[PDB]
C-alpha cells in the first residue's frame, strides 16, 4: 500500500499518534537540498562554512538529524577499525541573556557535545582548568578565561577531526553590540574554522541573511544552500505540494482517508508551503481527531488548529525579503562581465 | 440544591466565607479557554509558546491552577509509577528592581520552584556552585553566574520533562533598556525552549500584545489564545453574564438569597463582563454583610466596595486597545491570500 | 465630666502636657476612614494595594497606628495559642539619598521590623548574609545582592503572615528618572504583593496621586481611600469642625477653659480642616501657656505660634489639586455608560 | 607526457581526488611573487615587517607553505651542524571573540608553536609561568601577565634565532576599539621584532592596507610584496590564465580530457582570475563527476559547484578598491620629484 | 686605495657581504652630530635630557652605538682601576600592547639590562622582591609593585654612576590616553634621572618632538641635537651626499665599480638623504648581484630593491612637517629679545 499500514486502527492512540510523528516525507526540495549538502560536506575543497538558509517550517532541523544519521552510517565500517573519530558533532547556538552574544558559553558546550565518547578516549584537553570526572562528564570551571577555553577547543577539534561541526539556530550570533561586532563574530568563527580545519554548517532563518557578504574572504570559503519554500506562482509547486498533501492524507491513520487536496489553497494560506508547518498542523488535527475518536477529519477541525492571519503575515513578509534578497538574476550576471571587463 | 447548602447558616460566619472563596463557577469562556489550552498543551507538534492574554479581573490564574491540578490528577499514575517526574511546572515572573529583567533570578527562582520531590531524587546538578542542603531546599550562591545556571536549568528541565511550564505575569519580560531587546528576550525563553523541549506557556495581561508577534521564527512556534471578556454588544455575552449571576446569586450564604440580576447593568460597569471583578465584588458585600450579621445585601453595600469610576475607565481603555490588536476579520484573510496569491 | 480631670491642675506643666499630648479626639471623618479601611483589610479579596489619600494635616499617621494597635489587640488569643506569627507589620518610606529609590534599604529595613518576635522562632532563612546575631538582632551583609534580600523577605512574609503591609509616607516611591519607572516601581510593590499574598496598604500626601491610575491591572487590584479634610462649604463639615474644636477646647488642661469657638475662622484659616495641624497648634499653645504658668490663653498666643500665610497657602494649591483629581462626578459615570454601551 | 599519469584510471576515486589536490601548479605571478619573497627574506637590510597583500583565493598560505618547505631544506645541512635554530617559525593570526586583538593569546602561541623541537633542547626561559611538561609541551598558567610572556618569547626569539616570523591572516590584527590603536599595535609587532632581529612576514588580504604606510618609521622597515591576481584587461595576464586553465584540464584525472579554454569567459567570471579558488572549484567538480563515475565533466557541472553571483561580485568590489590603493603611477613619481626639490 | 680591498673579488659572497655591511662610512652631518653629543655628554651642567631627533634613516642607532663604544674604550684604563662602574648604559624603548605606557616593564628592563657585569659585585639592592639567582640573571617577582622597583633602580644607578643612559625611539614614551599625561611622563623621566644625577639621552623619530619644549622646567634641563638629513637646495649638502655616494660605490664588494653619481636623483629620491636608508638600499641591491655573480650594479636592480613611492611620499611627508617645527629663524629672535624688553 501507498499509505499507513492498515493494522494500526486495532491499535490505541498513542500508538497512531507515534507513528504518525516519526513518519518522514520525501519532497523535491528537502531531497535537492540534502544532495547539495552531501556533496558540500563530502568534498568541501578549502570551504569552511555552510550557510544553510530556510524559512520557519522548511526543515533544516530534520535536513540536520537526517545528514547526521547517514553521516554517522557512513562512517560506522571506518569507525570499526579508525578509533578516536567523531563522524559528526551538532550544537544548537544560545541567545544570550545579556545584551551581547556570550562566546564562553558556546565553547564550553561545544566542548560538551564534541566530548561524549567511549571513556576509553583519553586526550587530556590543554589547560588545567578542563577535565573528565567519574560520570564521564566534561568539566568546565569558571577559572578558564575565554581564549583558554578555545585552544582546549581547538585541540579536541583537531584530535577527533569530525567531517561536519552542526551549528542549529545560527541566526543567534547577530546578538551584538556593534554593527561591526557582527563581521568579527564570524571573523572568529573563520579562524577557529582555519585553525582546526572543521567544515561549520550554520543552519538559521532569513535573518542569517546579514552573513551572507562580508569581506571578500569569508565569502571565498561560504557555501550558500537556499531551503526554498513551495511557491503559489509556480504551477509545479504547487503540483508539489498537492502531491506532499496527498500523501500526508493517505498516511494519516484514521478509519476514513479525508480529502485534503481539496482545500489545497487553505493549506497553504495556513502554511505557506512549509513542509514542516503542513506536518505539525496535520499533527494537531490528528491528535484532536484521536482524542474525539472521530473516523475522519474536517475543515473546521483544521480551522481548530490553523495559524492565525496575523501570525501568518508576520512570516510572509520575513519570506519575501529573504527571498527577494536571495534572488540571483541573469542581469545580476550582466553587470558582473561589465564590471569585469568580459562583455 | 442548586444553591449554597442550607446547614452553613447555623455555622458561623467565617466558614460562610470561606465556603464562597473555595466556591468555583463554571461559564462559557471559562471552560471554552481551558479545553482550548489543555489541548494545546497535550500536544504542543513543534511549538514552544502559548500567548493567553485577558484583562485583569478575569480567571487567567484560577485557569492555570485548574490545569496544573488537573494535569496532576491525570499524570498521577505515571507519577505514582515512573520517579522522577514533575507534571506541571507553574511560575510566575518577577517584575525587577532595575529597569532590566533579572534573568538570573529567573532561573534561580526556576531551579527552586521546580526541584522540590522526595529528596530520593539526585541528580548532582552541572555547576558547582548548585548544591541540596540539610533541609532539602536547593542552594543558589551568587557566585553562579546566569549561564551556569541557564545550564543547571537546561539539564533539570530535560530529565524531569514537564507536559508544560507555566509563566504567569509574563509581562514582566518587557522591563528592557534596549527597545529591540524585546525580541532578543523572547529569542533568549525559545532558546531555552528549545534544546529542553519543553512547551512554555506564558500567561499575561493586554501588555504582553509587545511580544505578540516578533519574526517569523516566534510566530511559528507560539499559538495564540484569547481569554476574551463577556462583551455587551453580543446578546448571548449579555446571557451568558445574566446566568453567572444568578449563578452566583444561588450560592451566597444569606438567610435570604439577594435578588441579583435586576442590577446587572451596574455589576457590567463596574466589572467590564469580567468574572473575577464580579467575584471579588460579591466576596467584598458578602464580607461586610457577614460582619453586620444581615439577612441580606442591597445596592447601598453594592456600592461601598464599587470600583471607582476613574480606576474602572483606564481598564477599558487599556481592554479597547488589546482587543482591537487581537481582532482578527475575514478581510485580514483577503490581503494574506492576496499576497500569497490564492485570491 | 466631659473634659479634662481637675486633679491635673495639682501635677506640673508637663504632666498636663503629656496627657493632652496622648489625647485623641475623634471625629466624624476620621471614624469614618477608620471603618472603612478596617472592612477593606479585614478581607482584601484579591487586592494587593490600599491608597489613603490625605494632605499634610489629617491624621494619616494616627490612623495607621490606631489600626496596628487594634489588630494587635485582636489577635492576642490566637498568639497565646500559635506562635512565629506576627498581626500587623508596617513601615516608612526613606527618601533616598540618590536620586533612584533604593530598594536594598527598603527590603533591609522591611526584614528588621517584621523580624522582631521572641528568639523561640528559628526559621533559618534564606540567603547565608541573613541570620541572627548574639543579641538576637538580624545582621544584614553589604554583599547581600538586592534580589537574596527579595527572596529572603518574601519567605518571611510568608511564614509570619501579616494581615497587612503598612508602608508609610509612600509618596517617596516617587523618586524615578524615567517615566516607565514611576510604573514598574508599582509594579515591582504589586509582584511582592503578589508572591507573598499579602495586602500592600500606602499612606501617602497628595504627591501619591501620580501612582493613581497606571495600566488596567494596577487600576484593578487597587482600592482609593481618601481622607477629606473638613471644608468650609459644607455646613456639616462646619459643625464637626467645630463640634471638634469644642471637644479640645474641653479638654485643655487648663485653670480655666477658654472660649475656642469664636475665632473659628482664623482656626479654619490657618489649619483648613486638618484636624492634625489644629491639634498641634493647640498643643503649641497650650504648652506655651504653661511655660508661664498662665491661667489661660489668648488671640495673640494663638498669633504667637500660628502658621504663617506663606506656608498655609501652599498646601492648599497642594489640596486643591488633589481634591480636584480625586472628584468623582456623575457625568463620568454617564461616561462609562456611553462608552461600555449601558446607556 | 605533460598530462596527469594515465594509470589512475585503474585507480580508486579516492587515489584520483589526493593525487589532484595535491598537484601544485607553477604559474608567473606566483613564481615572480616567490622569487621576490625568497630575495627579501634571503638579507632583511634593516627591515622588520614583509606585508604580503594578495586577494582571496591567490595562493597566500600554500606560497608560505612552499617558502618554509624551501627554507627547512636550505637550512637542513647546517641543521645537522648547528643546533639552537629554527629555520622558520610559521604562526596565523587569531581574531579575538572580544572587540581589541589579545595580544596574550597571541604571545602564548608564538611561544607553543616556536616551542616544538627535541626535548634536548632547554634553555629556561624568563618568568617562572613558563615550564616544558611531561608530554613536551610548553605550559603556560592563566597568572602570567602580557609583558611577562612578552619578555619570555624575546628570549626564546633571540635563542632560536628563525629566518623569518609567520603571521599567517594578518587582517585579524585590525580589531581594536580606538581609531589610531592601529598604529599603536603595529608599533608593538615592530617594538616585538627589533629587540630579537627577527624579521616577519605578514600574510593578509588586500584589507591588510590599513597596515600599509601609517607611520614613516613603519614604513622604512616594511617591504610591500603584492600578489596580484589575472587581469582581463591586460591580454598577457589573459593569455596565462588560459595556459593555467589548460594545464589544469590536461591533469584532470578523467578518462576524457574536457575542453575548458572555451569557456574562459565563464571560468574568470567565477573566479576573477583568483588561482586558488579555480583549484578549489575544479576539485568540487572532480569530486562531483567522480562520485557519478562520469568519465568527463560537463558545464552544467561547473554551474553546480560555481560560487553565487553575489559572492563573485562583492569579492571584485573589495579587490578593485584594494588594486587603486596599491596602484603605482607616473603621477606619483612626478609629485615626489616635485616635493623633493629634484624637479 | 680609496676603495674596498681587491683580494675580496676571490673569497665568496658570504664574506664581501660582511664586509660591506660592517663597514661604516663617515660623514660631515654624522661627524658634527657626534662630537656635539660627545661634548654634551663630557659635561651635562644642569642639562637632563639629550633629545636627539632624526628622520627613519639618518643613522640614530649606528650613532649611539658609536658613542657607546668609544665612552667604553675611554672609561677602560679607569674601569680597570676602579670597579663597579659601568661606563654607559644603553635600552630601548617598548611600544606597550596597551593604550598605556607601562612603566613597570621599562623599570624592570632597564634594572635587567643594567645589571650585566660579572658576578663578583654584590650590591644588595633595595626591597626584598629583586636578587641575584645561580645563573647570575637577577629575577623579579610580579608582586613586587613598580616603585619599588624604581626605587631599586635609582640606587643601582647611583651605585654604578653610568655616564649617560641611552633610550632608543624615545617616541614610544607618548603611548597614553590623557591629554596633559605627556607632561606627566617626561616628568617621571626627569625625576627619575633627577635624584640619581644620571643625563638622560633620548633618541627618536620626529614624532618625538611631542615632548620638545612640553615645560619649562624640562625646557630649561634638555637640550636638542638635530640629525638633519640632506636637503637639495643647499648644494653643500648635495655635495655631500655625492661623496658619501663616490664612497659606497668605491666600497662595493664587485669586479667593476658602478656609476652612481649620475643617477644620485634617483638614490635621493627614493632615501631621502637618509644615509642608513641608502645604506639598505645597497646592501639589497649587492646581496642580489651576489647571487647572479653579475659583476655590476644595473639601474633595474636599483629599482627592485628600491621603496614604493607611497612609502617615500609618507616619508617625506613626516620630514618637512617636523622640520619646521624645528626650525629657528632670526624672526623668532627679535620677538624674544621685543618680549624680554632686550630690544
Ligand atoms: N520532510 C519532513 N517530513 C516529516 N516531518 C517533517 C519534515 N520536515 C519537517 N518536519 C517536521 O518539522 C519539525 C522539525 O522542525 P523543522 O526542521 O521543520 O523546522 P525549521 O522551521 O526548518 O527550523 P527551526 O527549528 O529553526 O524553526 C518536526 O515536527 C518534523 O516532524
Ligand atoms: N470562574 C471563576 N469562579 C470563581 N472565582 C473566580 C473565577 N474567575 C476568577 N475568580 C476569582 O478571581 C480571583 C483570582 O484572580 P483572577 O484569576 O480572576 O485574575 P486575572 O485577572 O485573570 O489575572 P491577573 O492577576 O494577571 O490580572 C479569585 O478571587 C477567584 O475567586
Ligand atoms: N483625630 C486626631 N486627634 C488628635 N490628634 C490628632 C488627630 N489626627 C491627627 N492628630 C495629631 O496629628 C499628629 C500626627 O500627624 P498626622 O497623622 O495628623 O499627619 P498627616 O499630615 O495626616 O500625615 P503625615 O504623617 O504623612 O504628615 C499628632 O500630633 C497627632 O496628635
Ligand atoms: N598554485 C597552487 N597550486 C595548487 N593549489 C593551490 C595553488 N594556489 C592555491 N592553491 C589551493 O588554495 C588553497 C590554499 O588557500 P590559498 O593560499 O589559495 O588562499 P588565499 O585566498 O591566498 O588566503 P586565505 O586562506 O586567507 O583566504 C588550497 O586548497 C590549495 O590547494
Ligand atoms: N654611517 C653609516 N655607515 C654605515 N651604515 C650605516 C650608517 N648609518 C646608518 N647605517 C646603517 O643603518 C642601520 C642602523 O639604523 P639607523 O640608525 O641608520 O636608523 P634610523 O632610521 O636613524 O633609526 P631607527 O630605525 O632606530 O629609528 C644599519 O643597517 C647600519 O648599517
Ligand atoms: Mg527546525
Ligand atoms: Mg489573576
Ligand atoms: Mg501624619
Ligand atoms: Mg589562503
Ligand atoms: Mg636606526
Amino acid at each position: 500500500s501507498t499509505g499507513f499500514p492498515l493494522e494500526l486502527l486495532t491499535r490505541p492512540a498513542t500508538e497512531r499518534l507515534a507513528y504518525f510523528e516519526n513518519y518522514t516525507v520525501a519532497h523535491p526540495r528537502l531531497k535537492e537540498v540534502y544532495e547539495i549538502l552531501m556533496r558540500t560536506i563530502a568534498e568541501p575543497a578549502g570551504a569552511s562554512f555552510i550557510f544553510v538558509y530556510g524559512a520557519s517550517g522548511v526543515g533544516k532541523t530534520t535536513l540536520r538529524l537526517r545528514v547526521e544519521q547517514k553521516l554517522t552510517e557512513l562512517a560506522l565500517p571506518k569507525l570499526e577499525s579508525d578509533r578516536a573519530r567523531v563522524p559528526v558533532v551538532g550544537i544548537e547556538a544560545i541567545a544570550p541573556e545579556s545584551r551581547y552574544f556570550n562566546w564562553k558559553e558556546y565553547y564550553t558546550r561545544a566542548l560538551i557535545t564534541l566530548e561524549e565518547p567511549l571513556i576509553d578516549h583519553k586526550f587530556d584537553y590543554g589547560v588545567r582548568g578542563i577535565s573528565r570526572d567519574n560520570f564521564g562528564k566534561i568539566n568546565v570551571e569558571s577559572k578558564v578565561v575565554a581564549p583558554a577555553l578555545r585552544r582546549a577547543l581547538e585541540n579536541a577539534l583537531i584530535h577527533r577531526h569530525p567531517d561536519v561541526f552542526f551549528v542549529d539556530e545560527a541566526q543567534h550570533f547577530g546578538k551584538v553590540a556593534s554593527g561591526y561586532k557582527l563581521q568579527d563574530q564570524l571573523d572568529c568563527l573563520k579562524s577557529l574554522a582555519n585553525m582546526t580545519g572543521i567544515l561549520h554548517c550554520l543552519l538559521g532563518t532569513y535573518e542569517l541573511l546579514t552573513f551572507r557578504n562580508l569581506s571578500g574572504q569569508l565569502s571565498r570559503r561560504s557555501v550558500d544552500i537556499h531551503f526554498r519554500r513551495y511557491c503559489a506562482d509556480s504551477p509545479e509547486d504547487v503540483q508539489a505540494f498537492k502531491s506532499v498533501l496527498l500523501t500526508f492524507q493517505q498516511h494519516l491513520p484514521l478509519a476514513e482517508t479525508p480529502n485534503l487536496v481539496d482545500h489545497w489553497e487553505y493549506f497553504y494560506e495556513r502554511t505557506l508551503g512549509c513542509i514542516g508547518t503542513l506536518k505539525d498542523w496535520l499533527k494537531r488535527v490528528l491528535s484532536d481527531a484521536l482524542d474525539r475518536e472521530a473516523t475522519t477529519i474536517t475543515l473546521k477541525d483544521l480551522q481548530k488548529r490553523a495559524l492565525s492571519v496575523a501570525q501568518c503575515q508576520k512570516m510572509f513578509k520575513e519570506i519575501q525579503e529573504g527571498e527577494r534578497q536571495l534572488s540571483e538574476t541573469e542581469a545580476d550576471v550582466q553587470n558582473l562581465r561589465s564590471a569585469l571587463g568580459l562583455g
